[PDB]
């Protein structure tokens, strides 16, 4: 788990992860994917072609331009698709599940999976389900997807106040000034461009940020090309700090967002609770519910659960990266699993896995990582009521 990989942030590939519950409640981000937009690629290409006609390219700049042109051809028709790596990531997560808990998925167990309408989310769900069925063809499987699940899987598109905050909110100037403070474009552009100092700092900043974006997503495409050495480790460190801050403020518990980015996730936390309550009571006889969606789903959902420190409210932008780390929350294929157990006195316990590692809640338990379900559900219902009160201030 190299330092260079974590600096890819939410573009980091899923990390290496090489008694018996009666129910699993799951939310998983789509696996590693191709870039969704050619804007960054085009920005880099346009700068290098303009410099080539002012004879402003270095030898490395010429090699960079040939490499950008090649990536453009290789990405054509692939934008936003789940990659082969993304497929194998889902197979790894499914495969450890059934290997770790074969009794749960034995005999004729019943599972349900849902996904958004986005193809990479559907393909991720199918990669996961195909691994499941291959290990046990006797499973009973319900498979559905689409805009009917917008309310629980795409709440970030439905809340008018949040949409306005995401596209024009007060986090934007903080982010811009942080980028200006953190990113020094001239040392980077010097490798590629003669006289980078003649570039306006705005243009230079966009070029370097677009180039970082191309380099960060390349390991997710399964294309055997790598661009990490366009930048030093310290430049990747700084780039990651800016992108970590952008994710924190736009999607999580930053004070500037007033917890609006977190509150909008309560319908999914409510559905998690309801589907476990239905299994416990008998209204449902599913052994597992799986859900496939986006990092814009996972990040606020994890904060609203209050998994420790993921909902920290950090006043100072410069301090965020010490306390909140996006690659620890939402790498590619990020996933949350609630594992439910019934002990010898029929009391219900729950373990919370975040990227398959046990997570902590700010409640007490005498046998960590297992929490009383009763205590946990009461705590989550309080988080939901808090979310609704937060949304009452933005009723808009």
């Amino acid at each position: 788990q190299t330092k260079i990989q974590k600096y890819a942030g939410t573009a980091m590939p899923y990390p290496n992860r090489t008694m018996t519950p009666f129910y699993i409640n799951h939310l998983g981000r789509h696996g590693a994917r191709f870039p969704t937009s050619r804007k960054a690629l085009d920005k880099v290409e346009k700068v290098l072609v303009s410099a080539q006609q002012e004879n402003g390219l270095t030898s490395e700049g010429m090699a960079l331009l040939s490499m950008i042109r090649r990536l453009s051809r290789l990405f054509d028709g692939q934008w936003g698709k789940l990659s082969k790596l993304g497929e194998t990531e889902q197979e790894g997560i499914a495969g450890r599940m059934i290997r770790n808990y074969p009794q749960l998925f034995s005999n004729s167990a019943k599972i349900e999976a849902i996904a958004t309408y986005v193809p990479r989310s559907i393909n991720s769900m199918d990669a996961f389900l195909s691994c499941m069925i291959r290990h046990n063809p006797a499973l009973q499987v319900q498979r559905s997807e689409g805009k009917q699940y917008n309310h629980i899987l795409r709440f970030f598109d439905l809340n008018k106040s949040y949409v306005n905050y995401k596209e024009k909110g007060d986090w934007l100037p903080i982010y811009k000034a942080f980028v200006h403070k953190k990113i020094s474009p001239v040392p980077i552009m010097k490798k590629f461009l003669l006289n980078p100092e003649q570039y306006l700092d705005k243009e230079a900043e966009e070029f370097v940020m677009a180039l970082f974006s191309v380099a960060a997503i390349l390991p997710d495409t399964s294309i055997p090309l790598n661009l990490e050495d366009l930048f030093t480790l310290d430049e990747w460190h700084r780039y990651w700090q800016t992108q970590n801050l952008r994710q924190y403020m736009s999607k999580s518990s930053a004070p500037v967002g007033k917890m609006l980015p977190v509150a909008i996730a309560w319908p999914l936390l409510s559905e998690f609770i309801r589907s476990a309550q239905e299994v416990i009571s008998g209204k449902s006889d599913y052994q597992a519910n799986f859900r496939f969606a986006h990092d814009n789903t996972v990040i606020p959902f994890v904060s609203l659960m209050g998994i420790e420190k993921t909902d920290v409210q950090v006043c100072r932008p410069d301090s965020v990266s010490v306390y909140w780390k996006d690659y620890e929350i939402s790498p590619m294929a990020a996933n949350v699993q609630w594992l439910f157990y019934r002990d010898r006195d029929q009391r219900i316990w729950v373990k919370i896995l975040l990227n398959e590692e046990a997570a902590a809640l700010p409640i007490s338990t005498a046998c960590f990582p297992y929490y009383s379900w009763e205590k946990t559900r009461i705590f989550f219902n309080q988080r939901i009521e808090m979310a609704k009160k937060t949304l009452s201030v933005f009723n808009e």
